[PDB]
């Protein structure tokens, strides 16, 4: 009467649908042997270093076909908005810059995440995590990436680790003698849009589930640089299993799952509800960041078994920096997923002078409604999460709001490392909403009247800008390479250099595109679509 | 310049502080060999079946010392409320019943969760998941536990799997040649109280974190049968990593982590903020389910590294059915954590009788004479219906059918029983979380039924409004003591409707001396309105 059924039964468990290239001469790192009558694989652990170094280098310069196809779809669809096409064209041109292998596609070169599956008879020496970490260390150290990891010295005292370590190393024990990997360079912004809901059987009917999806998709907003790969997981054996499944779904790792359930509780992809998610995404009007049809590239919906008392639900996205790479080591050597190296084949406003008193810039901006396209020329002051917290702390101790918060628009950003002979590394905006609790405070103290970032913000910012005569300008989210190549002409560290990329910067920019999202009158260009 | 630092650096990674017993003669399942100059261990996979079977049998009848000590503390602490002491005494007596090895400590014998760490040179044949699932299958099939897993035939069509499979099998690749395990029999109610928050740097200061903790602890309520083991995880490399860490922290798996951070971003336990969580829990007044000091046994707070743009936060509890067991397989055989087999040594050495065998309207009149917080003793018939029964009945009404008569004659006990031992009137049969049925009460009451419900946990405001509009009541059973309720209170169980469902059928049961509190009355009063405002 006992029948074993694995929850996950992909028809393509080794990802044969993916194209792989072999690292030249890597067969020298492996040797097939036969021990106690079973075939086994000896792996020089240096192969893990070589593979991780290659994976976390290439993933920042190339994309998968299904990602690039989505941007072209937004450009060619007659039903796409002008803003849909403008954003998708900008992201494809950004991918073209990044394919030059110098500038990463996004300033946020992400957290290094390894899902590894070591066969029972795959022998590495056992030091997999150190050797993988060294390859990750090599990738971020010797390329123009960014150190994004924040170490906690105590509960509140933090410092940057200076090398983008630690990685998330999930190494699983599996049958066989191979070593299979999924590498993810996961941006912080899309990682923040991984949501867990604790639901009940009352959700599990067509009307309630549809209303749920419409409600939750809006809470993603534009804060993770859509078009999104949207993943939705209904059920699961625990919260962490639900959240792991929705992460992997967003990486299209479970695309070959079955599409029907059975009495043993196996996972399945549900294509009908993927279609409903896409229809909700399109009919929402949120669009590719600034209103339109292309809120989403595509959807993945996986139904899981559940404890009778439980219904965990996971919602997660892959952002414009859609960065994952499959790989495996076998008796022939190291194989790594081949990404698209010619993204160019997928390609089918008000000038605002900042070199004036800030009050004159505010007056010019006041003349236009939300949704106006602007082009910034001049100085921006760069300050993100930690700078804002330090500045607020200064003011709480009676110190004045610093002068550099009062002279120029505030660009929420953290740059990647500058290539030799370049004016700037990749330097796109960070999510504006995380700074929302500072706006009214800083504006009441005479600064931060104009902010520049990406993502929809909360109502408190709209009230602050109306009360104080402020503005929030929405940059396009994602195109960090073309912004650095075309717009950013000078970068200087201004304050808090110990913060690394989270220091305060002063940059000179030209032809920096943005939208007026919040004006000084109580208007918000997202108030209709993200009510 | 490269320095590798593992995120988790426990000082006791093999759990030497835990007491283990050897499965007799289990050295016959392993043999040491040497290949390519390295020591390896061949393991008969039958050892995984044996180990899983023993783990998921023993864990339902015994508890760890640190859990039992918490209940005794609630009884002996002068600062504990009378209800704190009453609840803790009831849970200890339940544990004494459960230690008889017939009745499981809770009717929800949980999801079977296996965390396994297979050494690189530990060779099982590779079929670990099948052999582990067979041992779990054995434990739930041949013991008086419960089949709690719900399979989805499509998005909305569901059925019970009938054997408590599938398990959650998380088998990790690690150095060495041994096999180390943490087995968890995770109840549904405490699994539902695992929360993920996406926060920011603006949270990371003493005032914001303190206010955050005070706010979130209240959202746990009493819905997962406190006293809780409270785990809080600040940071993490991803949501799923944060939620895995908070789960393991709640099992005290990370008790030996360091207590300070460093520039490499290692995880650490924070004893100062553990004390703050305990102070917030105690000062909340929520208590051991019915007001008091013992909202929490103990706290675990782990600070993790984070991406500069990210601050995921996890909050999770272990409930009164605190069920985990450590184990390992090595060259000497199979070793399994030793749990406390004499819980009675932790036991140290005024209510209104309600006759339910009357017209339901007369029962409502008697209850109307008492304030919330009154302790009652129920004698008579209860109609048992939980999540699926409620959804099926609502579906019937949506298609024009009347609310069934059996929803109007007796109070509704939200519960799902474990299997009945031979010669027993009932298996373990404690209450389910009341909040999950909140959306049905006003509908059912306006159709003349469900005027009196009996379950555990605080409920939402719509239930208080419904009981006021319709002259209804919500009675809070003690949450957890499923074994002593079955042995002492439940005298007869018969299936009334939906036999095709599993333990989620509608049941008709006769009870005696079934204790409960009036939580919501017919006047707008709620016993939790102050502590869970
Ligand atoms: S800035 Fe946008 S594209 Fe870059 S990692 Fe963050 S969410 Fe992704
Ligand atoms: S009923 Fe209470 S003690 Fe039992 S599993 Fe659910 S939350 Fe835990």
């Amino acid at each position: 009467d006992f029948h074993f059924s694995a929850i996950f039964q992909p028809t393509d468990p080794h990802h044969h649908q993916t194209e792989f290239a072999k690292v030249e001469g890597s067969e020298k790192y492996v040797e097939e042997v036969e021990v106690f009558g079973r075939q086994a694989l000896k792996v020089n652990p240096e192969a893990l270093t070589i593979l991780a170094h290659r994976a976390f280098s290439d993933v920042h310069h190339f994309f998968r076909k299904d990602h690039l196809e989505g941007w072209r779809r937004a450009i060619e669809d007659p039903e796409a908005s002008d803003n849909d096409r403008y954003v998708a064209t900008t992201l494809l041109k950004n991918a073209c810059i990044a394919a030059g292998r110098v500038l990463p596609s996004c300033q946020d070169t992400g957290t290094a995440i390894v899902l590894g599956k070591r066969g029972e008879l795959c022998w590495t020496g056992g030091e997999d995590e150190k050797y993988l970490s060294k390859g990750i260390w090599n990738a971020y150290r010797y390329h123009n990436l960014r150190y994004s990891q924040t170490a906690a010295l105590d509960m509140f005292k933090e410092c940057n680790t200076g090398d983008n370590l630690p990685a998330q190393l999930d190494l699983l024990a599996v049958p066989g003698s191979d070593y299979e990997f999924l590498f993810i360079a996961k941006g912080g912004g899309s990682a923040n849009k991984a949501y867990l809901y604790q639901e009940t059987k009352a959700l599990l009917n067509p009307k309630s589930l549809r209303a749920f999806i419409e409600e939750k998709l809006k809470t993603l907003g534009t804060a993770a640089c859509p078009p999104y790969h949207i993943a939705l997981v209904i059920g699961g054996t625990s919260a962490e299993m639900t959240m792991k499944t929705v992460k992997l779904a967003s990486c299209r790792y479970y695309d070959s799952l079955p599409t029907t359930g059975d009495k043993y509780g196996r996972a399945f992809r549900d294509p009908e509800w993927e279609k409903i998610v896409m229809e909700v995404a399109q009919k929402s009007g949120i669009g590719a960041q600034f209103g339109g049809k292309y809120f989403a590239h595509q959807a993945r919906v996986i139904r899981l078994p559940r404890h009778g008392a439980s219904c965990p639900v996971g919602l997660a996205v892959s952002c414009s920096a859609d960065r994952q790479i499959l790989a495996h080591i076998n008796k022939s050597g190291i194989y790594i997923e081949q990404l698209e190296q010619n993204p160019a084949q997928y390609l089918p406003s008000v000038k605002v002078d900042l070199k004036r008193p800030i009050d004159k810039v505010r007056q010019q901006l006041s003349q236009y409604p939300v949704g106006t396209r602007v082009m910034l020329n001049g100085t921006l002051i760069v300050a993100a999460d930690i700078a804002h917290a330090k500045i607020k702390e200064m003011m709480d101790n009676g110190e004045p709001l610093p002068e550099y918060m009062k002279t120029s628009p505030i660009y929420y950003a953290g740059p990647a490392k500058t290539p030799e002979g370049y004016a700037s590394g990749s330097f796109g905006p960070t999510t504006a909403g995380r700074m929302d609790s500072y706006v009214d405070l800083f504006q009441s103290h005479g600064g931060s009247y104009i902010t520049l970032a990406k993502g929809n913000r909360s109502k408190q910012v709209t009230d602050a800008c109306k009360k104080h005569g402020g503005f929030y300008l929405g940059s396009i989210g994602g195109p960090a390479a073309i912004l650095a190549k075309d717009s950013i002409k000078q970068v200087t560290c201004l304050a808090f250099p110990e913060l690394g990329m989270e220091a305060v910067w002063k940059i000179e920019v030209e032809d920096f595109p943005a939208f007026i999202v919040v004006d000084d009158k109580g208007n918000d260009m997202y108030s209709k679509t993200l009510a």
